[PDB]
């Protein structure tokens, strides 16, 4: 029903990982992009809105979802995208070649013939420099999920009508919750959390025909074994940290470097980390991929490090070399990093004000230097060079081929075309930002987003929202209690406005 | 390829569980007993030695091991036992009906046809009241075993050495990672490294397991008109230990099989030893505290403090007794009656004791006044401890206290100690128990004849030409007085060990 964008599937992200390993991926705004299992186009349509000079095709077996996708394209007036109701076996050489082929969460749930087809179009229908994305469930990690599925199916095999079998199975998962309320074994914990995740899902994935669906249960070496038959080569995983070695003893590392097989090492990692799923990038066997990543390769990319300092910049002296300042990652408490280095502090405060807006190497270093009285530039370049790629290969810093964006003008805030469309015309409570990520919005934010065309300032936006609370159509609660006072509503709207503009600026919702 | 006895498969154990659930099983000493997957017969021959009026039939695919079994039947002069080199698909109606059938560690490794056959003879070839034992690996718990086997096969692509440094390398890469999965894989890989070479075959690693869920196994069983009796480890059926609200739910639904299957899901059950019986038998699953009167009792407990040094009537003094018998698991009590019971168990170790023997012998410690209080203590606690696995029940009779002037071992273990390279022996409980060279050489000479100095006299004959090397500590023997005193220091604990381990008649 709900068709989400997946930021990990963004073609610019695949292009970035291709550049990291030495492949020049086709330009994104010129490209031709295919999606297998498009499912109403929420993962495709936003790109089509962003890239008028690029072409998009998507394919799904559900007539309902394809009609929904066509309805969204028509409502949006997109001329560059088309959707097909067919199976993957219908794909032809008449479809042509694509620079990026996205296949997300499908290949595990389809028969061997359709998996053969998927591997065959990711080769036949892929450009020389193109990238193919395929995500799939993996062993050993999928064993627990399969166990729970067999467990719900066995418990519900008494009842024949699909309506009650779902719960049923909710009663099952809650009995797994109850009976383990006191248990010390690690297995009780694993099963408890897994049954919690399953308990939180809604009714679509809990149908007994979806539980009776058979998973391919790939090991990574078997997946790559089938990919190599079609002459597809392993590029990388879209979460780079999964490939990271060096949280491990330096001897074990030296042996993993001894063997040169990327797939064999990856498979060992899967065995000992209990890998349940993978997002794998494939490219033609003919490309020479370079796995030697220097600290200096960080200059090839624009850099995003999302950190919220605990102490505002105006309250600290960065030139203090004995003071430990901490910064929170995507959050937080549970993830934070501290430094006494004036240079690392300057760089981190530079990243903190640029949140989710790509910054080049020269921009980070220079902007950081202006905080240090512009005398430290070489020190700052050195600090970034020493820590940057290590923080990238661990997943803490994001590299991208995406360009730096001009700072949004905030007197009349302007959001993008896709989120104006979703906030005006869509029931969903999330919107799709410039990074191809879903970000949730409340009713006040969703109503506010309708009115940011670039011509409306703070007072006109708030006047429109006031229009909506008049019909109601909105309601405002400053406490568990709600405020209907005329003059109080206008105050609560003003108090809500500023942090909302901050939130939009940091989440890449503003142009 | 060393054939072991498995005490869990003892026909007297199956008989005991059947009695617990209300089936009267055939008399063991007069019964007929079939073993599928027998050879080399270390799981069968001991019973043939113990019961000359019972007949035994082994069946195994290995010619070499059937030959070995027949060599040992020849040496032991047994007329009651016979072995066949044949497939299980060869077993007939002409084989007749058996009172006990034992299938251990086979059915999970054989194809569908042979599994159907095993279920077929465990019905067709089973006597009316007979019992069938079938052991198998089970999901979910086997997922982790399969995984490691996969991890070992994929790395093998001299094969046992790389499996060893791969299991080692898993432990090193995990040198520590706090994640619970690193601990699970660490202990699993550790135990699989503790095994030696015969499950590592790389031919056995490539073998395919049936991967039974309990309900699938029981489905195949019910097609053959067999019903679930119990598990040979009884504590695995124990509930509660679980929230009382859950036990009301499981006790509400009536199916034993899906109750056990739910417990398998939540407890991650890797193995089952299952007792099947004919479908026409009525099973009584109501078990009461005084059912304990039906059985002879073995509670293996070593007291923290001896009896001479404690006053059983001191009720502010809480005395502790150790179970396995190490340290970790232990039972502590303030009760004079429970102290008398536990001390009575502590000097009877591995010798079954009837309710009357336990309560009376405990009563003489209390000055013969307290018999009723002791009966109440035992009656209240005992079955609770049996269903939790702490106390053993058996239909086996009490055995006479062995006479220690000239200690005498059983017919099987003098044969093993004299004629066999193995470093373990098979006691009267059908348990393999390990012995060093000193204990084995000593068991060679233990008959009704040799007294302590005759036994030491003969063992000195071996260390003379040895073949036997004593130490003290360590690797130290000087020709006379590093021996012959070190012997005497070894001898009394050895007789104690043989006494409590049921190696003495």
């Amino acid at each position: 029903y709900e068709s989400y964008p997946y930021a990990i599937t963004n073609p610019y992200h695949l292009s970035t990982l291709a550049t990291l390993f030495g492949i020049n991926a086709p330009e994104v705004e010129n490209s031709k992009i295919l999606e297998l299992g498009c499912a109403a186009g929420g993962n495709l349509i936003p790109h089509a809105v962003l890239y008028p000079n690029a072409h998009f095709v998507g394919v799904d077996l559900s007539k309902v979802q394809i009609d929904e996708a066509n309805k969204n394209v028509r409502a949006l007036g997109l001329k560059n995208i088309e959707f097909h109701h067919c199976s993957i076996t219908d794909i032809d050489d008449s479809f042509g070649k694509f620079d990026y082929i996205i296949c997300h969460g499908v290949i595990s749930w389809v028969p061997k013939i359709v998996r053969d087809k998927i591997f065959k179009v990711c080769n036949r229908n892929l450009s020389t420099n193109g990238i193919a994305y395929i995500s799939y469930n993996t062993l050993p990690g999928w064993n627990m999920v399969r166990t729970i599925r067999d467990m719900m199916l066995y418990h519900s095999s008494s009842f024949t009508n699909i309506r009650d079998r779902i719960a049923q199975s909710r009663l099952l998962l809650e009995f797994v919750k109850d009976s383990l309320e006191h248990s010390k074994t690690p297995y009780a914990e694993v099963l408890k959390t897994e049954a919690g995740l399953l308990a939180k899902q809604t009714d679509h994935y809990l149908r007994h025909d979806h539980l009776e669906e058979e998973n391919a249960q790939f090991y990574f070496h078997e997946f790559m074994n089938e990919a190599r038959k079609h002459n597809l080569q392993y590029l990388a995983d879209c979460n780079i940290s999964t490939m990271y070695l060096g949280n491990m003893p330096p001897k074990v590392v030296e042996q993993l470097k001894a063997v040169n097989d990327i797939v064999r090492t990856e498979q060992y990692m899967d065995f000992i980390t209990n890998r349940r799923f993978r997002t794998t990038l494939l490219c033609h066997n003919d490309l020479k991929i370079n796995r030697n990543i220097n600290n200096d390769d960080i200059k090839k990319f624009n850099i995003i490090f999302n950190v919220i300092p605990e102490k505002p910049l105006k309250e600290v002296d960065l030139n203090n070399a004995t003071e430990n300042l901490q910064f929170f990652l995507n959050g937080n408490k549970e993830s934070n990093l501290s430094t006494t280095s004036p240079y690392m502090k300057a760089i981190l405060y530079t990243f903190s004000e640029n949140l989710n807006n790509p910054l080049s190497f020269k921009q980070v270093t220079s902007e950081a230097n202006t905080k240090l009285n512009n005398t430290k530039l070489n020190e700052i370049k050195n600090e970034l060079l020493n820590n940057a790629m290590k923080l990238v290969l661990q997943g803490y810093i994001s590299i991208t081929n995406q360009k730096h964006r001009s700072k949004p003008v905030l007197d009349k805030p302007k959001t993008t075309q896709m989120v104006i469309y979703q906030a005006k015309y869509t029931p969903s409570m999330w919107v799709t930002n410039l990074k191809h990520e879903p970000i949730g919005v409340n009713f006040f934010e969703k109503f506010a987003l309708r009115y940011m065309d670039g011509r409306n300032d703070k007072k006109a936006i708030i006047e429109a929202i006031l229009g909506h609370v008049e019909k109601g159509e909105l309601t405002l609660s400053r406490e568990g209690q709600k405020i209907e006072n005329k003059e109080e509503i206008r105050k609560e709207l003003e108090s809500l406005f500023t942090p909302m503009i901050e939130k939009f600026c940091s989440n890449a919702l503003l142009v």
